[PDB]
């Protein structure tokens, strides 16, 4: 099955979701100089006050942060989207060094890692139903790097240790995703997909321009997770990430001048 490995990375996702090959794919290199202002952006809404966060599992390819999403509590609303987007989970994807892990790139650069906060277009009742629409999704990502630590991070990092092989899950009540935001909201944004199997392009990008600082200390206690089950040889929960796909018939707009 899929991974990102030699056998199974990203060159060979195509075989069995040829949709990797499609016409909307994420990520995407953000080329700053060509990503226009678009005025009539309207500014973003991040409301993440009533935020229930549930659970954090292992899932043999990044950990996900799980929130309750049976009710109209955090959501993401105003930016490129109409209507309103529900929080359902956030990620991450990483790199073995500090040199690479986002998956997006911003002028070819590369972050130390890259955070995705998953929401739902609410007019499709649920998360299932969502993914078969083409403005089914909407991701906030955030780029990090390697700096001073990040606080609101730190109730994460602490609990990788009790879910380190795939399969495994921990209690992850009251966390409080605000506390991985940077200052600003500034954005581009652009149609995409999911940068995971199965791939789906459901998904309106919209990418934070301030980085958020982490440091050298929780980013290696990501990269002591494991791909692997437990009982199976160790191989380090490294490198998770998707290279930059062809833009193809697409343009990236700018929230800010
Ligand atoms: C499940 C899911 C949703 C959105 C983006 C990614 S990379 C994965
Ligand atoms: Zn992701």
């Amino acid at each position: 099955h899929w991974g990102y490995g030699k056998h199974n990375g990203p060159e060979h996702w195509h075989k069995d979701f040829p949709i990797a090959k499609g016409e909307r794919q994420s990520p995407v290199d953000i080329d700053t100089h060509t990503a226009k202002y678009d005025p009539s952006l309207k500014p973003l809404s991040v409301s993440y006050d009533q935020a229930t966060s549930l659970r954090i599992l292992n899932n043999g390819h990044a950990f996900n942060v799980e929130f309750d999403d049976s009710q109209d509590k955090a959501v993401l609303k105003g930016g490129p989207l109409d209507g309103t987007y529900r929080l359902i989970q956030f990620h991450f994807h990483w790199g073995s060094l500090d040199g690479q892990g986002s998956e997006h790139t911003v002028d070819k650069k590369k972050y130390a890692a890259e955070l995705h906060l998953v929401h739902w277009n609410t007019k499709y009742g649920d998360f299932g139903k969502a993914v078969q629409q083409p403005d089914g999704l909407a991701v906030l990502g955030i780029f990090l790097k390697v700096g001073s630590a990040k606080p609101g991070l730190q109730k994460v990092v602490d609990v990788l240790d009790s879910i380190k092989t795939k399969g495994k899950s921990a209690d992850f009540t009251n966390f409080d995703p605000r506390g991985l935001l940077p200052e600003s909201l500034d954005y581009w944004t652009y149609p995409g997909s999911l940068t995971t199997p199965p791939l789906l392009e459901c998904v309106t990008w919209i990418v934070l321009k301030e980085p958020i600082s982490v440091s050298s200390e929780q980013v290696l206690k990501f990269r002591k997770l494991n791909f692997n089950g437990e009982g199976e040889p160790e191989e380090l929960m490294v490198d998770n990430w998707r290279p930059a796909q062809p833009l193809k018939n697409r343009q990236i707009k700018a929230s800010f001048k």
